[PDB]
């Protein structure tokens, strides 16, 4: 707070040291800017919390930050370099990611390959397990717009603005994987949230289709995530033993190149 820690080293800085390269996200958990140090050109993400802002949004920004600051030892969660508090704003400095999984989907204009989703699942399951085990934290909003990738191949979870302390996170992962694997949100034509809830309860889980070349491992994993009965739905420690996860923990996947190629389309 008032200076930044990067590489485990402290650098004095202030908001005036940064130039604004424009907005990357806003709306649910604050305005996020891409920003650049005026003297070096190095780039970071900066979330801005306005003192005069919507009070509910400010409560979300602050919960998210609380979790990010707690999670400095988790490599699957975006890291915070520090904060600047002015009379009118709070600026939260964070490591810049390349884009979210939702944008990759839209750019791809179709299915994201299993191998990429394998890496993604590993990272995201580990992020959720860390949050749960270390912090008693549940995310409550896992979805492609909250999954961040970069040109180095890294994958992280973000936006814990409505995370609760003390089930359905696993379900939201399963759904996100089906969405990304097919390029179709399985609750596409639902006009209303309540409609989506009725489908979740009344219909069979939206499993991965059988004739797209998905491995049995990937199909099994998704089917486990999408188990409607919570007594049957695996704990994270058991999902981390799943063969799908074991495969991609080890497997060499060039997510970095994949990502650069997609971002060139």
């Amino acid at each position: 707070t008032g200076y930044l820690t990067i590489g485990g080293q402290r650098y004095q800085a202030e908001i005036n040291d940064l130039e604004n390269l424009g907005e990357m996200g806003s709306g649910t958990c604050g305005q996020v800017w891409k920003m650049r140090f005026r003297k070096t050109g190095h780039v970071i993400a900066v979330k801005q919390m306005r003192r005069s802002g919507n009070k509910e949004e400010n409560k979300r920004i602050l919960m998210d930050l609380d979790v990010v600051l707690k999670s400095h030892d988790c490599p699957y969660i975006v890291q915070c370099f520090g904060t600047f508090i002015t009379n009118t704003d709070v600026f939260i400095a964070m490591e810049l990611m390349g884009t979210c999984a939702e944008k990759l989907k839209k750019r791809m204009q179709g299915p994201i390959p299993e191998r990429i989703l394998g890496k993604m699942t590993v990272a995201i399951v580990k992020a959720l397990y860390y949050l749960k085990e270390k912090h008693g934290v549940i995310h409550r909003d896992v979805k492609p717009s909250n999954i961040l990738l970069d040109e180095r191949g890294q994958i992280k979870l973000c936006d814990f603005g409505i995370s609760g302390r003390l089930r359905a996170d696993v379900w939201s992962l399963g759904i996100s994987l089906v969405e990304l694997a097919t390029g179709q949100f399985p609750y596409k034509n639902c006009k209303t949230d309540f409609e989506v809830l009725t489908k979740v309860l009344q219909e069979e889980p939206p499993l991965l289709p059988g004739h797209m070349g998905f491995s049995g491992d990937f199909q099994s994993f998704v089917k486990d995530c999408l188990t409607k009965d919570h007594r049957k739905r695996p704990k994270y420690n058991k999902l981390l033993e799943h063969s799908f996860i074991k495969r991609y923990e080890t497997l060499e996947v060039d997510v970095a190149s994949w990502f650069k190629d997609v971002m060139a389309k």
